[PDB]
């Protein structure tokens, strides 16, 4: 219904907007470039992300659109799944370490590209392994996905969610110190866009997930858990915005990006 709707057109808007930015982006950073020391790498890296995140976005609208239905079966609901927070943790990780380089500077290349590397493989491990437990089940087809599932007997996968947002507050810990440390005025004033980005979309989302694991490991009534259940749909959007916060990033990153936009735009 309302929920529905709104999730529809805010899934919409973000998904152009994002896709007009990366593209534009990667284009200028993938045709122009011929040394790169370890931000343009970075930038490169999380502009993949922010692809894979609106290419897989469509499927999420056209569920939507629906009325609540799914009828694609179980492996490209998992995919889907796997694909947005596969690219959450990237883009939390990436942005992480442009924080952390971009403070040596203040205070080479091959270390940059061994981080770079580690990351795409891990995340490749992680989602075969979630194909493959979905075909050893395979259990009936159900025609519900993006829903509230109950873990009484999988405290198992607690703890994957368990792990995840404590370790999100050290991240989000270790930057605030950085910051302080170091609280030359263009490079402050850039560094502070990496915090604005980081505090909107993603700090949310992790807070409220406490009340909404608990509420996963206790009896809940009736009114409980559709007020949870509206909460994170729309706590959800929130984390995606980063999308089009990216793009404003890459802005104040490098010059490339000004002089290409500022030849569009004049
Ligand atoms: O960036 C990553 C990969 C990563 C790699 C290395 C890391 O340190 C090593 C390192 C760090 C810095 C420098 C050098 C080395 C840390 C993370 N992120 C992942 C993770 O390891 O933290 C997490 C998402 N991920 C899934 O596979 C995945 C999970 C959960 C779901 C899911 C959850 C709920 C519902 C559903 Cl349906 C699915 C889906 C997929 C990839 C690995």
């Amino acid at each position: 219904k309302l929920l529905s709707t709104v999730l529809t057109t805010s899934y919409s808007v973000i998904f152009i907007v994002g896709l007009v930015g990366n593209i534009i982006a990667l284009y200028v950073f993938l045709g122009i470039h011929r040394k790169r020391n370890s931000i343009q790498i970075y930038l490169l890296n999380v502009a993949i992300a922010d692809l894979l995140l609106i290419f897989c976005l469509p499927f999420r609208i056209m569920y939507h659109i629906n009325q609540n239905k799914w009828t694609l079966g179980v492996i490209l609901c998992k995919v889907v799944g796997t694909l947005f927070y596969m690219n959450m943790y990237i883009s939390i990780i990436l942005l992480g370490f442009i924080s952390l380089d971009r403070y040596i500077k203040i205070n080479t290349t091959k270390q940059s590209i061994y981080v770079c590397c580690i990351v795409w493989m891990l995340a490749l491990g992680g989602f075969l392994t979630m194909i493959i437990l979905t075909l050893k089940k395979g259990g009936h087809n159900s025609t519900m996905c993006f829903h509230y599932r109950d873990k009484h007997n999988a405290k198992g996968e607690a703890i994957f969610n368990f792990i995840l947002v404590v370790m999100f507050w050290l991240i989000f810990l270790l930057i605030i110190l950085s910051y302080i440390k170091i609280g030359y005025a263009t490079t402050a004033r850039n560094s502070f866009i990496v915090l604005i980005i980081f505090t909107i979309c993603f700090v949310p989302y992790h807070a409220f997930r406490f009340i909404y694991i608990s509420s996963q490991l206790n009896v809940s009534s009736c009114y409980w858990k559709e007020i949870v259940h509206k909460t994170n749909e729309i706590m959800l959007v929130l984390s995606s915005f980063n999308s089009c916060l990216d793009p404003v990033m890459y802005f104040l990153m490098s010059s490339n990006i000004r002089k290409i936009m500022c030849q569009l735009l004049f």
